[PDB]
DNA sequence: GGGTTTAATTAGGG
DNA sequence: CCCTAATTAAACCC
């Protein structure tokens, strides 16, 4: 099973993309795949998994 | 090595 | 496709 090791460059920019929203659209997140060299498929899965980390901390 | 984090996958909702 | 909760398993780090 591949897993992929983000760099500290890829993780503070998907931190930051959170920030400004939980729920980022296609173009933002085609965007930022662009930017920080991650497919857009590990991003949305990155989101999830963020999204239910935040939910627990609640 | 093992405990914790967390990338990835599964099985479920519309 | 848009998601979820739960699980699985690999990476991090003491």
């Amino acid at each position: 099973r591949y897993r992929t090791t983000f760099t500290s460059f890829q993780l503070e920019e998907l931190e930051k993309a959170f920030s400004r929203t939980h729920y980022p659209d296609v173009f933002t997140r085609e965007e930022l795949a662009m930017k920080i060299g991650l497919t857009e498929a590990r991003i949305q899965v990155w989101f999830q998994n963020r999204r239910a980390k935040w939910r627990k901390q609640e």
